[PDB]
């Protein structure tokens, strides 16, 4: 269990490595297969049993690295990894659902994808943000549905929801009209999910 998300954190690794002496043409196909590596190795720690916390540093490593990337990469190199990001965190936060994790480890896991989005969306442009808020959108409202299946606390619920909130609200800051009009009504969605979410508990 532990030795295998050493090996994997290896790999994780040597890849961002090849990702950062390669050009950017290759960074993206280092991306995809650190993430299929990564979400290969929490199937593997899923039907092992494995702590959450292990889960957790599993993926959060995989997200830095991700994120590390995109931050290095150009415009169009940070909305993909950003895509990448999400599917990677939504696939964890799934892994973390079925070994029943402490809905602290929830937030903590989604809170640190979230805010690997919030410093994407910065780094890029106009049009990039608008994405972005979409992704970061949808990833909060998947990580609420998760605290919604594990019990949960209504300060936990509040702060994630809160967490997303102050995110989307950083996004509307940094474009145009278009861009804060949008947001207001991905601040409407987000705020409708957590609603039902804060009802049924």
């Amino acid at each position: 269990s532990e030795e295998i998300v050493e090996e994997a954190e290896t790999a994780l690794k040597a890849l961002l490595e090849e990702a950062e002496k390669g050009g950017k043409e290759d960074a993206l196909e280092i991306a995809e297969k650190l993430a299929e590596l990564a979400k290969e190795a929490l199937e593997v720690l899923l039907e092992a049993g494995a702590s959450p916390e292990l889960i957790v540093r599993l993926a959060e490593t995989a997200l830095k690295a991700l994120l590390a990337i995109a931050e290095l990469g150009g415009e169009e190199l940070a909305l993909e990894i950003a895509r990448i990001l999400a599917e990677l965190a939504e696939v964890a936060l799934e892994v973390l659902l079925e070994l029943g994790a402490s809905p602290e480890l929830i937030v903590r896991l989604a809170e640190t994808a979230l805010e690997a989005l919030l410093a994407i969306a910065r780094l890029g442009g106009e049009e990039l943000a608008l994405e972005i808020a979409r992704i970061l959108a949808e990833l909060a409202e998947v990580a609420l549905e998760v605290l919604l299946e594990l019990g949960a606390s209504p300060e936990l619920i509040k702060k994630l929801a809160e967490t997303a909130e102050e995110a989307l609200e950083a996004i509307a800051k940094l474009g145009g009209e278009e861009l804060a009009e949008e947001i207001a009504k991905i601040l409407a969605e987000l705020a409708e999910v957590a609603k039902e979410v804060q009802k049924e508990l």
